[PDB]
């Protein structure tokens, strides 16, 4: 089953702005998760061809990954922190929906999510 185009990271018709929270999401949150030992599966879109998961896009209708998020942050795609936090949450929940509890990929997602929650609890107030 072929992979879809990845989620867009540019769109001149979409509104965007810089906020101190979005800066924090890039410089602190993404940076911290990206370097984790278990980050590598989440640094690019799921490749359902390489992994022989022909049902992946029958089950996961909103794919998301940190490569995409990183590009969205670096390219000033977002309007607010909520848009970016939603992408992270979609990434994690996709993994929990598709896989069995306790599978390695779920444990890896859970480790990143634990760090994510700590950093989101520490989200700065809007300037
Ligand atoms: O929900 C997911 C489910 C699964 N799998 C099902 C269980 O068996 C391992 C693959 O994998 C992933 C992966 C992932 C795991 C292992 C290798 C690779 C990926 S994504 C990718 C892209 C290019 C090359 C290799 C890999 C990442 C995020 C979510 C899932
Ligand atoms: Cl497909
Ligand atoms: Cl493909
Ligand atoms: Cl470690």
């Amino acid at each position: 089953s072929m992979n879809p185009p990845p989620p867009e990271t540019s769109n001149p018709n979409k509104p965007k702005r810089q906020t101190n929270q979005l800066q924090y999401l890039l410089r602190v949150v993404l940076k911290t998760l990206w370097k984790h030992q278990f980050a590598w599966p989440f640094q690019q879109p799921v490749d359902a061809v390489k992994l022989n998961l022909p049902d992946y896009y029958k089950i996961i209708k909103t794919p998301m990954d940190m490569g995409t998020i990183k590009k969205r942050l670096e390219n000033n795609y977002y309007w607010n922190a909520q848009e970016c936090i939603q992408d992270f949450n979609t990434m994690f929940t996709n993994c929990y929906i598709y896989n069995k509890p306790g599978d390695d990929i779920v444990l890896m997602a859970e480790a990143l999510e634990k760090l994510f929650l700590q950093k989101i609890n520490e989200l700065p107030t809007e300037e």
